[PDB]
């Protein structure tokens, strides 16, 4: 999709705005709104200049300002607002060089596209993630200085007309999964792409659900444990590598998998907690990765267990033939997570990494000499921005992650981190008032 | 004091009740209250029997009842209740042997003395601990499954009221250091005593604060970090050591602190993360143990720099040479605290442990090539009690601390650990919510 | 009806979604909703891979993924969804064999007609059951740690609105018995089908009761005993069988009935305490099977008597005689109670069990020496529940039930008799309190 059909769709419509959407490292969606007669032919040569004091490391103290340029084929007229307007993902860039910049999410998926095309490896990879919600009817929350409160108050008219919605945004949804056992849990089935389509894709799901529950009245929350005791809301990634139309993790090995296939799982398990630093990156999402009964908490894979992080999906077909890792949730950054994921798995390719063996029928049942043994993935945030900070390397292979742009994510997320460690916590004031 | 002099205050004050006091594991104060008719010359050498049904270790599930038997001369009248009523402090024995309890504190404390004096190192250890509290007019709190919810409301009658009570109860106070900055938090100065007469008059205090507290309509805590960025609740202590009446710390060294206190100071910093799985228990604890300013988180020793958390306070007087250690918070057991700081310290004299050198000069202002390599006190609750769980052996030492009694601590740690570690809390509704 | 005029009328009705129906072993509706454009021609030979975590024995800890296969005569346009939906009920079925799942009610039940037809007893069952709702304008209910409460608030435009409902959902209605003695007390004749089509038509019957009377801002419920005093909500049950075209229950005995409904009712009267187990499910169910006036308690038949559990209508034509049971009521789960049922009476034809004497003139008066003779139904759910794995034999005659299946749904039973077993009552407050 070309920039004439852009301008063509400007006139079809008659579009009176076009928004600009990218998004920062910490995954949330930035925009800028211009006059839809400021888009003309040359506006996608040269982009908008933008001033990068977004949060993050874009907050670079030394540099000028940015080129935010629109990628035509993302164009989508936005739903939700009263004046018609043209929705457009963009790629932020360095003014001068016109190269994509350094710490922005989008690119970084580009770059880690570009690199596995460059390997060898294999020529596309397909993912496709499961991000799960909760619908609330109401929710008040709050922390002064004096203390702390929350309180979370819990149709199928709002699930279908979220997929309508979806599916004018270009989704294609088939299944729409609404849970009676921890009721008020959601979750939309949309079908596979690439990696940096899917990533586009799951920010207008994010979208989507969060406006479609607003005009109803309601509060959607992708955060991965929203209410105590009821089960996390996760996001597992479907995996698949494609070379001239065929899949290199179909096979003849357990359940039908090939041996690239293996040590793609190799290398997930050997970086899975430098990977939960960009995968799981707030200190709410390590309240559902704690061991027990159906935790993606156990490094190894496994058909039949799901106790296992990592499953082996029975499909009857051999073109269908991927890895589901369950460990992320839906707060990740998508472009980040998803670029983790696929670096990873090529460093597991490239260096003959061997999974081990099959967890089949092994739960979190404590084994005598198994329950320590086994890997696990990182128990706190601050342990997995620790292991990310010594184990860059995977993540630098090809240039896709700068050590800068490294820096600066491990310390926007250290600045939430040391907020959540210093404030005193309710549950605290029940255990230790008295004591 | 013996036990002719309790009965003939039990006939003196027309005492009618007998309350007789133990501590948990967790450190709150259990009694059983009897008529002053059962007390008799026999009861002080038989004990009573109970029913050892008490949260912790206490809940062992193979055993029989356990025995109370009183310390007569920790007699006293109770200022609060309105029937004469006399506190004695109680042992819990074995009933068969006649023993202290492996799981007891009390008596856990009272074999690190022994064992102090049968090692030859020295005669007596004086402690002199400095508990801080906060008064707060009033506060609600609670966490349902719907949310949680904290709110504290923040005299010289009290505080004066609070001494007299503590002079009335065998305590001797000699300071009262109410605080403007920060205001709410208070503590009283008391004398020097030795370990376990020292650990029941932290009791006796906890007791009258809370009290006095509350009939003046106030509530006080001794809870590490009650409230957001203002400073928090610890508890310094002060060892000495005396053989045949002279201080083993005086010397010719650093701040004119001899060799013996310089191993001491040693063996103290090398295992100050099992003692803070001790004197820091609470997850709570870990919000005032970060790193920052006046947060006495550095293994270090200094009689200037107020960054370690060492302290060797200048005294005019050779007789008065201590060592103060200032990472303790008053939520700790003390008996539990007290003989895990000089259990360190006679292993770090045992082995010939040297600190290394004073850090005079250098505070938290992050050295180039220093901040990392100092050595740190836990930074959370989990991983104090992984190195409690490793670190067993300084504690066994002579048989003071068994295996199956530090087994039983650490579970009952962990499982209020757990439950701090698996809630939603509102701050994270705060940063996480959207994202 | 085949799998084409489905897709047809997914053209014709412009339908946007499709809701594919099943029912757990309690009985309740689960839904799995898809895009209209998902299903296709061959979406009817693979069915829809399901994640079986449903309640109960789907929540197998071994087993991985299920099947949903439709059934293509069932497809309903949904008259309350906003988004034109088609409603398909579905089998589960095993995804390696594709055959009916083993704890699957539906499959269960067609096991049951499938045996029926191989045993050559008849070719088909006619079941008409007599499901009573009540339809209160307001109620509130809970249960919390420190007590509990409830309070029930109590025209023709809802229950014509209803009928006119059903029969637009394939429902062919015939009467509707609103109740002005126990007002609120609803009951919607209906047509007789076979026993899995009647099954469907009840669960279609609860869903248009519940949906309509949301609408009309009041509350219907199926449960058997909701208010205190009043009668209690039932479903009566008419057995009739045929072979190539004739009832098998019209003879020449008792009030025109057969010797092989004789059998019949001699095979339901044995087993009626396991059927207890299905049929009457609820703790709730068994404060309306108390002895008493109307009460359908005593186990014998009678066309006059109505105490007896088992009626004889008296009809004016031979084609048209059928046994009636009174004891189930409507918290069943229809696949199962009516499989239980047939399976009784199937039991009872195959050993030629003997009912016994009509009890045509004894009614609850008490007897001298009757009353305690005459057999009743189970007097607790527990006595069901233990009857049940006691009485295993007859449900699984032709396979129809495993015991894999029946182990899970009595666990499945006992785990809410056990909560309601172990809450205190607000009566026994009123009648213990002081005592
Ligand atoms: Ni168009
Ligand atoms: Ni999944
Ligand atoms: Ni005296
Ligand atoms: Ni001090
Ligand atoms: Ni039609
Ligand atoms: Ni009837």
């Amino acid at each position: 999709m070309s920039a004439e059909h852009v301008l063509t769709m400007l006139n079809e419509h008659e579009v009176k705005f076009v928004d600009l959407r990218f998004t920062d490292t910490k995954g949330k969606e930035q925009h800028v709104t211009i006059p839809a007669h400021q888009v003309n032919a040359e506006f996608f040569e040269e982009g908008k200049m933008f001033d990068g004091s977004s949060i993050g490391g874009w907050k670079g103290i030394n540099e000028s300002d940015m080129v935010l340029m629109p990628d035509a084929s993302t164009a989508v007229i936005d739903p939700f607002f009263a004046d018609s307007t043209l929705i457009i993902r963009c790629d932020i860039l360095e003014p001068g060089t016109l190269q994509g910049y350094d710490r922005d999410p989008r690119s970084i998926a580009k770059r880690a596209e570009d690199y596995l095309r460059s390997t060898g490896i294999a020529d596309t990879v397909l993912f496709g993630p499961e991000p799960e919600f909760f619908l609330f009817d109401d929710i008040r929350f709050g922390s002064s200085i004096s203390g702390s409160h929350v309180a979370i108050d819990d149709a199928q008219d709002i699930r279908s007309e979220m997929c309508l919605v979806m599916e004018q945004m270009g989704l294609v949804v088939e299944a729409h999964h609404h849970e009676v056992a921890t009721a008020g849990q959601n979750e939309v089935a949309t079908r596979f792409n690439t990696m940096t389509k899917k990533a586009d894709e799951i920010q207008i799901y994010k979208y989507v659900v969060h406006n479609v529950a607003h005009r109803f009245g309601k509060t959607a929350t992708f955060m991965p444990k929203p209410m105590f005791g009821d089960n996390g809301s996760g996001m597992h990634c479907h995996m698949s590598l494609s070379k001239n139309g065929v899949n290199l993790f179909a096979g003849d090995k357990y359940a039908g998998l090939s041996e690239q296939a293996l040590y793609y799982i190799g290398g997930v398990i050997k970086h899975a907690k430098a990977i939960n630093a960009l995968a799981n990156p707030t200190t709410n999402s390590y309240k559902r990765l704690v061991p027990g009964y159906e935790a993606p908490v156990m490094l190894a894979y496994s058909a039949r267990n799901r106790s296992a992080s990592i499953r082996i999906p029975v499909v009857s077909s051999p073109k269908a033939r991927r890895i589901e890792v369950r460990f992320p949730d839906p707060a990740a950054n998508p472009y980040l997570c998803f670029a983790a994921l696929l670096m990873a798995g090529l460093d597991g390719i490239k260096n003959k990494i061997h999974p081990g063996e099959a967890m089949d029928k092994n739960l979190y049942d404590l084994p005598p000499e198994e329950a320590k043994e086994i890997p696990q993935v990182a128990g706190s945030l601050e342990e997995a921005l620790n292991e990310l900070d010594l184990d860059r390397e995977f993540l630098k292979a090809g240039g896709v992650f700068t050590d800068e742009a490294i820096d600066a994510y491990i310390a926007l997320r250290r600045e939430e981190d040391d907020r959540v460690r210093m404030t005193p916590h309710p549950v605290e004031f029940e255990l230790y008032y008295s004591v």
